[PDB]
């Protein structure tokens, strides 16, 4: 190969760039989701905000670059503040600073949240910069060689951003979760927001100097023409006059009479017209956004696929890269076979008009799977009920005589799952065979759940659960159950459990995923027993209950009762609507860029860059103002919204696609 390796280093500085931008936003939405937890409806405004002003941001980048700054100098500029902001979030991640003096002010809100926020708008602001440059300035460094150069260089560079998506957001999830060997930090984020950092640096490094050859770039869309037109017809127009002449079309050619009259205003007629035709795009773009964010929202509550090996949470965005790639291939050929055997040719409008309806069919597949999963949700009872269930303990078997119902519970079992009951109408009797029926008396407060131990007719006891409010942001939990005549106290992981008193309950704590062992140590239960013993395979969100009897001789036996199951539904319905979506973005996307491209002048190549931005953009304005604002039901009610809003939408465009005059070879 050549010395000049200059193809090697921009595929390299691509890869670094798509990296650390995937991996930021799949991070960033499952820790606003975890860590600070403001609430998922703002978490999802805020990324939705972050990816809205990254959208807006190139416009500005280039509008910069052409008033005081190079290209070189913008470019690397931009790059600098994104690694700094990258750099200062990772900071923010972390909680620890070391200090030799004792004062830590917060300044009123926490240094946290404001240091994150200030990070993702540096990092923002880079982002959006960075992006465009390279493409364009590659394809204007050597066009003439379109021959196979141009070729080669299309090819690896398609083969570098597909990569940079792939890898990063699996390396970033699998980060996420490890207690990193240091001091001691249980934390997540720290590393995993390190990580694309470091690429940053080695880009920039990578893109230190130009190797003595590049080319300069000032003019880029010319924007005083842009305003310039706007503020004098609107002006013009505006003032108290006469206004005799034609109302649009003369001060539209006065103005550009005063100004371009050539060339340049012919083309603005001519995009004006164009970008007229983008405007009802953004809800497919709002509706592909919406979807990372809330879909790795209920990613967190499915299943997980613990199977062979588990998915972790926010890796269905793998699923959509993976798709895109392998489908991308298979659509040139398979769903392209020309007239083939059949009577009908596909024009580009309506191939977007399919687009959008098959993200409206990913968007209802969606909802049926959301409704799907609440087929097992906590309900959690409101005030005035309460839920109550009994466990038995002792050494014989109870019919407890519920209002309406009774039934036995046998020596170590329990109930079945949790009955609700009114506060006035229950009714809870005890009794066993040949024992006096003895009623129970506590004062059940409203809106919690009970559980009931008995272990003799005349002796009972209530416990109060207090997790009404879920696993909160925690994975699952656990209880012990003191069967034994004496407390004991239990280390688990390395937390313990103190005095847990006879014929009682242990306090709720919570625990990472996996099998976990304990050992439990009271003056009852002598040495030779061995007191380790290890638990059965935990699911997310799950809580147990562990009850420690007497076997034959005595030594304490295990018993795993659930109340609250682990989630189960299998990542395999994200499977369909990734499908979906994906298809939908590869078939719209493409058609559009290249439809838009070929009715317009090789000139403004970058004005229709800059509309389906600012259409990406507005799209992200719109599910902000959908999702921190609308606050009803679930992810059920705005799935079927917006797929109401997309086929809606999908309808429009068809009518609008029905008439409209195309263009010719562009003279």
């Amino acid at each position: 190969f050549g010395y000049p390796l200059s193809i090697f280093f921009i595929v390299v500085n691509e890869f670094c760039e798509r990296f650390s931008y995937y991996g930021m936003r799949a991070l960033l939405i499952l820790y606003f989701t975890l860590f600070i937890g403001w609430d998922d409806n703002l978490s999802t405004a805020i990324y939705h905000t972050f990816v809205a002003l990254c959208y807006l941001t190139p416009i500005l980048g280039a509008l910069i670059a052409d008033s005081w700054l190079g290209k070189f100098k913008t470019i690397v500029s931009l790059s600098i503040v994104y690694t700094i902001g990258q750099v200062v979030l990772a900071v923010s991640s972390i909680n620890d600073l070391t200090d030799g003096n004792r004062d830590g002010t917060p300044d009123s809100l926490p240094v946290h949240v404001a240091l994150s926020m200030i990070g993702l708008a540096l990092i923002a602001f880079g982002t959006g910069g960075i992006k465009p440059c390279v493409s364009a300035f590659g394809g204007d460094q050597f066009e003439e060689g379109q021959e196979k150069q141009r070729n080669r260089f299309f090819s690896i560079f398609y083969l570098a951003i597909n990569a940079g998506s792939l890898l990063s957001t699996i390396i970033t999830p699998i980060l996420r979760v490890q207690q990193c060997g240091i001091h001691s930090k249980q934390a997540c984020y720290p590393l995993a927001f390190g990580v694309p950092a470091a690429l940053m640096a080695v880009s920039l490094i990578v893109f230190v100097i130009g190797s003595r050859m590049y080319k300069k770039f000032q003019p880029q869309g010319n924007i005083m023409a842009k305003v310039a037109k706007c503020i004098g017809f609107a002006i013009t127009n505006r003032i108290r006059h006469r206004s005799n002449k034609f109302p649009k079309r003369e001060h539209w050619l006065d103005w550009a009479k005063e100004k371009y009259d050539e060339r340049l205003i012919s083309q603005i007629k001519m995009v004006t017209r164009v970008m007229f035709l983008y405007i009802p795009l953004p809800m497919f773009w709002a509706l592909f956004d919406q979807q990372g964010s809330r879909w790795t929202l209920q990613a967190t509550t499915m299943n997980g696929q613990i199977g062979v090996i588990e998915i972790q949470p926010d890796q269905m965005q793998t699923v959509n890269a993976i798709l895109i790639v392998i489908m991308v291939p298979i659509m040139d050929a398979v769903v392209y076979p020309l007239i083939a055997k059949c009577g009908l040719n596909f024009t580009s409008l309506k191939k977007m008009t399919v687009g959008m309806f098959l993200a409206s069919m990913a968007f209802v597949a969606a909802a049926i799977v959301q409704v799907e999963i609440d087929k097992t949700l906590p309900v959690f009872p409101n005030g005035h009920e309460v839920q109550v269930k009994v466990l038995n303990i002792g050494n014989n078997s109870m019919n407890i005589s519920f209002p309406g119902e009774t039934m036995a519970v046998n020596q170590m079992s329990q109930t079945g799952d949790f009955m609700t009951f009114d506060v006035d109408k229950l009714s809870i009797n005890i009794s066993s065979t040949g024992s006096p029926v003895t009623p129970v008396t506590h004062n059940f407060e409203q809106g919690h759940r009970h559980t009931i131990l008995v272990w003799a007719p005349n002796h009972y006891r209530v416990i109060k659960d207090g997790l009404d409010r879920k696993p909160e942001k925690g994975q699952n939990g656990i209880r012990f159950v003191n069967a034994f005549d004496k407390s004991f106290d239990v280390t688990m992981d390395g937390t313990v459990y103190v005095n847990v008193t006879s014929h009682s309950a242990s306090e709720y704590q919570f625990f990472p995923s996996g099998k976990k062992s304990f050992t439990i140590n009271s003056t009852e239960i002598s040495q030779q027993c061995e007191r380790n013993f290890t638990s059965p395979r935990l699911g997310f969100g799950s809580a147990y209950t562990y009850v420690m009897g007497r076997k034959a001789d005595g030594c304490p036996e295990l018993s795993v009762f659930g109340d609250i199951p682990p989630n189960t539904v299998n990542m395999a319905l994200q499977i369909p609507q990734y499908f979906l979506l994906t298809c939908g973005e590869v078939v719209f996307s493409v058609t559009g860029l290249e439809f838009s491209y070929s009715q317009a002048p090789s000139n403004m190549k970058s004005v229709l860059q800059a509309g389906w931005l600012l259409t990406v953009a507005v799209g992200n304005i719109i599910v902000l103002i959908v999702a921190g604002a609308g606050q009803f039901s679930k992810q059920w009610a705005e799935y079927i919204l917006f797929a109401a809003l997309l086929l809606v939408v999908c309808v429009i465009f068809g009518i609008m696609a029905q008439f409209y005059t195309y263009v010719n070879p562009a003279e």
